[PDB]
């Protein structure tokens, strides 16, 4: 399209950028640990819980990638886990309402990052790769086209990304490197590169710095279409009291929504936050949208 109104959409926001426009140009807002909405056990929220929201709140929201962590069981199904503990969500229920979604608003498209989080129930009868390919990848929501993928492509489907090693079908992004705990840089496709800033357990000071200065780089190489830059704004931590990743959220979102709004960037990568919602007065999600208003 045409007109910068268009961002102001959450439902539709990618609906006025250009088709020709690679995933990795643009600023998409996400979820880390998207599943964790439905933790309603207080010991459990303070540790686990990173959204309060479902995933049609999210993506009425604006989020476009989604942080999905699974777990193969007994009954050869997928379901959403964090850590040892089972979110009450299975894959099933991601993929529908990404669907729903998706057709209410086909302009649209979504990024689903998939983790193996914890290890396999003892009665599995396929590996983790073998069964998310052959009982949901074969889907055709989900996009089967590698490479710099544009936007014209992904509208109405689902692009995959993959943190789960073993995979058979082509389709999406594939599996890279990934260090625990910190911030790098590897390659993805031959056509690719990736920046990300993944410091959990952190210190408070440490991980503001660590997003300024990743996103500080991004909006630098803004005109590298061949560089994706995932920016996880989240640290969680022996939360139990205030030192959950509320509290953290609470302050990493308003801070660097801000800096954004300052900043007047032209690119900001792909932030991943926890905790969204309208609560935060600044709203991060809605400033990582507005940057995209250099593509239109
Ligand atoms: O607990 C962490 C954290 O959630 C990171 O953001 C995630 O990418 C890591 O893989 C995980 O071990």
């Amino acid at each position: 399209a045409s007109s910068v109104n268009e961002l102001e959409n959450w439902s539709k926001w990618m609906q006025p950028i250009p088709d020709s426009i690679p995933l990795a140009r643009i600023s998409i807002p996400g979820t880390h640990d998207s599943g964790t909405f439905k933790l309603q056990n207080p010991i459990k929220q303070v540790w686990g819980m990173t959204q309060e929201y479902d995933f049609r709140y999210q993506m009425d929201h604006g989020a476009r990638i989604f942080d999905i962590r699974g777990r193969l069981t007994d009954d050869n199904t997928i379901v959403l886990h964090h850590g040892p503990l089972y979110l009450y969500v299975t894959l099933h229920e991601f993929i529908n309402e990404a669907k729903q979604f998706l057709k209410d608003n086909p302009s649209e498209t979504i990024i689903m990052s998939l983790k193996k989080e914890y290890e396999d129930m003892k009665g599995a009868e396929d590996s983790f790769s073998s069964t998310f390919e052959k009982k949901y990848f074969v889907d055709p929501i989900f996009l089967k086209t590698e490479g710099n993928i544009k936007l014209g492509d992904a509208r109405g489907k689902i692009v995959l990304l993959k943190r789960y090693s073993g995979s058979n079908e082509p389709g999406g992004y594939n599996n890279f490197y990934w260090p625990d705990n910190e911030t790098f840089t590897t390659t993805v496709n031959q056509n690719a590169n990736v920046t990300v800033q993944d410091k959990y357990k952190v210190s408070y000071d440490e991980k503001v710095k660590s997003i300024k200065d990743t996103m500080d780089e991004t909006m630098n190489n803004s005109e590298d279409l061949n560089h994706l830059y995932i920016n996880f704004t989240s640290l969680s931590s022996g939360g139990t009291a205030w030192n959950s990743p509320y509290y953290y959220a609470s302050y990493i979102n308003p801070e660097i929504a801000n800096y954004i709004k300052q900043k007047n960037p032209a690119r900001v990568g792909w932030v991943i936050q926890d905790y969204i919602n309208e609560k935060w007065s600044p709203l991060l999600y809605q400033e990582v949208i507005r940057a995209n208003k250099s593509l239109i």
